[PDB]
DNA sequence: CGTCTTCGGCAAT
DNA sequence: AAATTGCCGAAGACGA
C-alpha cells in the first residue's frame, strides 16, 4: 500500500534539530582525530572522505550512526590478489611514509591498523566520547548517543583493479559517460582479513562511488531536483533498510539476522535501479510497486544465495563462507511473511 | 515553496 | 610545498 508506506517514510524523516546536533559532535570529534592523524609521519596525508546511509541521505529515523573513512593516499601501490576472492588483496609499492608498517614487502594491514587504533585511543582518552574484522578500525560512541565508526582506507589512484571491470553495469542507467568517469575516480582499500583469516588483506572500497550514484541516481540528469520528477528510488532503500532494521530488532534474540547489514540492502538496491534503470520506473505513484520491486530482489538474492558486490561481480556478499544458508533462509521466511501482511514490522 | 542547515570540492591560501 | 580554509549551492527538514 502505497500510502501506508508514504507514512512509514514520514516516521523515518530525521529530525533537523537531531541531525544538527549530532553533525556538530561528530565533526567536532572527527576533525579532532584528523588533526591529531595529520601530525603523525605515518599518516601525513590523511583525509577525510563520509560514507555510509548519513551522508547519502538515506539515514532513517535518527541521526545516530556516522560512517567515515580516514584515506591516506599511498603512492604506486601494487595489488596482490589474495586467492582467487576477487576483492581481498595483498598491498605493496613499486622512500614512502608506510615504511614502517611494511612486513617483508607486503603492507602490513595489522601493524597500520594497531597505530591507527593506538593514536585514535589515546586522542579520545582526552576528550565525552569513548572509543569501541579490521574495518572499522574503531568505533567511537559520543555522549552514549552517536557512534562513529571510523574505516581506516588506503586510496590508490591507479585504474581500478581487473576484477572490477565487469561491475558498476550503471551503463543503460546512469550512462557509460558516467560509469568512465566514475571509474577514474581512485578506489580505496580497508584493511580486512580474508576468511582461517588471512590477517593481512586489504578489500576494495567504493563508498565514494556509491554515495556519489545515490546523489546523483537518476537516468534523467534533472531526477529529484524539481517537483514534477521525484523519483521514490531513496525513498524504496531506506524502506529496505527499515525493514531490515526491524526485522534485526524483531528477531534480535535469535541470531539469524545478525550478519546481515544495510550495505546489503544497498547492494542489492543498486542491482534493482541496474535492472529498472528509467525513472519512471521509481515513480513517486509506484512506491508500493517499487519497494515490492526492491523486496523480490532482495528475496531473489537470498533463496539464491548470491547477492553480487556492485563493484567486484564475482564478490558474492551473499556467499555460504559469509552468511549461512540458516540465516537466509530465515530472513526469506520473515520477508514473505512480512510482505503477505502489509508489513507488520513497519507499525511496531 | 521559501528558509534554514549541512556537506563536498576546490581555488586561494 | 602542499595541506588548510572559506565559500558556493544542492539536498532535505520544516513551517507557512
Ligand atoms: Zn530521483
Amino acid at each position: 500500500g502505497a500510502s501506508k508506506l508514504r507514512a512509514v517514510l514520514e516516521k523515518l524523516k530525521l529530525s533537523r534539530d537531531d541531525i544538527s546536533t549530532a553533525a556538530g559532535m561528530v565533526n567536532g570529534v572527527v576533525d579532532h582525530l584528523l588533526r591529531r592523524l595529520k601530525c603523525d609521519s605515518a599518516f601525513r596525508g590523511v583525509g577525510l572522505l563520509n560514507t555510509g546511509s548519513y551522508y547519502e541521505h538515506v539515514k532513517i529515523s535518527a541521526p545516530n550512526e556516522f560512517d567515515v573513512m580516514f584515506k591516506l593516499e599511498v603512492p604506486r601501490i601494487q595489488l596482490e590478489e589474495y586467492s582467487n576472492t576477487r576483492a581481498y588483496y595483498f598491498v605493496k609499492f613499486k622512500e614512502n611514509p608506510l615504511s614502517q608498517f611494511l612486513e617483508g614487502e607486503i603492507l602490513s594491514a595489522s601493524k597500520m591498523l594497531s597505530k591507527f587504533r593506538k593514536i585514535i585511543k589515546e586522542e579520545i582518552n582526552d576528550i565525552d566520547v569513548i572509543m569501541k574484522g579490521g574495518s572499522p578500525a574503531v568505533t567511537l560512541l559520543i555522549s552514549e548517543k552517536i557512534s562513529v565508526d571510523i574505516t581506516l582506507a588506503l586510496e590508490s589512484k591507479s585504474s581500478w583493479p581487473a576484477s572490477t571491470q565487469e561491475g558498476l553495469r550503471i551503463q543503460n542507467w546512469l550512462s557509460a559517460k558516467v560509469r568512465k568517469q566514475l571509474r577514474l575516480k581512485p578506489f580505496y582499500l580497508v584493511p580486512k582479513h580474508a576468511k582461517g583469516f588471512q590477517e593481512e588483506t586489504w578489500r576494495l572500497s567504493f563508498s565514494h562511488i556509491e554515495k556519489e550514484i545515490l546523489n546523483n541516481h537518476g537516468k534523467s540528469k534533472t531526477c529529484c531536483e524539481n517537483k514534477e520528477e521525484k523519483c521514490c528510488r531513496k525513498d524504496c532503500l531506506k524502506l529496505m533498510k527499515y525493514l531490515l532494521e526491524q526485522l534485526k530488532e524483531r528477531f534480535k534474540d535469535k541470531k539469524h539476522l545478525d550478519k546481515f547489514s544495510s550495505y546489503h540492502v544497498k547492494t542489492a538496491f543498486f542491482h534493482v535501479c541496474t535492472q529498472n534503470p528509467q525513472d519512471s520506473q521509481w515513480d513517486r505513484k509506484d512506491l508500493g510497486l517499487c519497494f515490492d520491486n526492491c523486496v523480490t530482489y532482495f528475496l531473489q538474492c537470498l533463496r539464491t544465495e548470491k547477492l553480487e558486490n556492485y563493484f567486484i561481480p564475482e564478490f558474492n556478499l551473499f556467499s555460504s563462507n559469509l552468511i549461512d544458508k540458516r540465516s537466509k533462509e530465515f530472513l526469506t521466511k520473515q520477508i514473505e511473511y512480512e510482505r503477505n501482511n502489509e508489513f507488520p514490522v513497519f507499525d511496531e
